[PDB]
C-alpha cells in the first residue's frame, strides 16, 4: 500500500538530491542514472511513480517509457523538463506531470502526496 | 582559437553549454564524465576545461590532477553545486580559475571565457 517511487535521472547530484528529498517522506525509493537501468528497476520494483529525465545516456526517458507503457502498466508519470517534439511525444505516452527544473521541492512533494492519496482510494 | 572541453554527466546542462559557447566559439568538446572528460584531452589538448564534480567513473577534481600530473595547465571553470568545504579546498589546491555553480550564469560564463580567449591572444 505504500507508494513506490522510481527517480531515473542522469546527473549524480540531482539525482542523489531527488533520492534524499524524497526518502524522508516516502520510504518505497528508487533511483537509476539512464533509461535502462531505469527499466530494469522498473520490471524489478514495479514502482507507482516514476520520476524521469527525458534526454539521457544509453536509452531516453520517453523509449524508456514507450518500453514500460508496452508492457500493459501504467504507472503516474512526472517528468523532468528543450524541443516541442519531446512534449509532444510526452503527450502521447501519457505522461502525468511535467515538472521545471530546477526542480521545485515543495510541488514535487506535494505532488507525491496527492499520488498517495489516490492510491489508498483503490489501494 | 579558444578550445574549450565541457564535462558533464547531466546530459541537458552539457548539450545547453555546448550549445551557448559554440555559438561564439567554434572548437568545442564535450564529455559525460571524468574519464571521457581525460580522454577527450589526451587528444585535443584543449585551453580550457568546464568541468562537474560528482560524475561516474572518474570525478572532475580526480580527472584535473590526473591531466595536470601531466604537465598540462589549462584555465579551469568548475561547474558544481557541491555541498561540502572539502571538495572547494581541493579545488582551489588543484588551481581553478573559477567557480560558476548551478544554474549557471550564462554572462558570467561568457565574460571568463573571453578573458581567457584575450590571454592566449595577447600571448599568442
Ligand atoms: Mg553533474
Ligand atoms: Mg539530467
Amino acid at each position: 500500500v505504500a507508494l513506490k517511487i522510481l527517480i531515473v535521472e542522469d546527473d549524480t547530484d540531482a539525482r542523489e538530491w531527488l533520492s534524499t528529498i524524497i526518502s524522508n517522506h516516502f520510504p518505497e525509493v528508487w533511483s537509476a542514472g539512464d533509461g535502462e537501468e531505469g527499466e530494469r528497476l522498473f520490471g524489478l520494483h514495479a514502482p507507482d511513480v516514476i520520476i524521469t529525465d527525458i534526454r539521457m545516456p544509453k536509452l531516453g526517458g520517453l523509449e524508456m517509457l514507450d518500453r514500460i507503457k508496452a508492457g500493459g502498466a501504467k504507472p503516474y508519470v512526472i517528468v523532468i523538463s528543450s524541443e516541442m517534439k519531446y512534449f509532444i511525444k510526452a503527450i502521447e505516452l501519457g505522461v502525468h506531470l511535467f515538472l521545471p527544473k530546477p526542480i521545485e521541492p515543495g510541488r514535487l512533494m506535494e505532488t507525491l502526496e496527492d499520488f498517495r492519496h489516490i492510491k489508498l482510494a483503490k489501494e
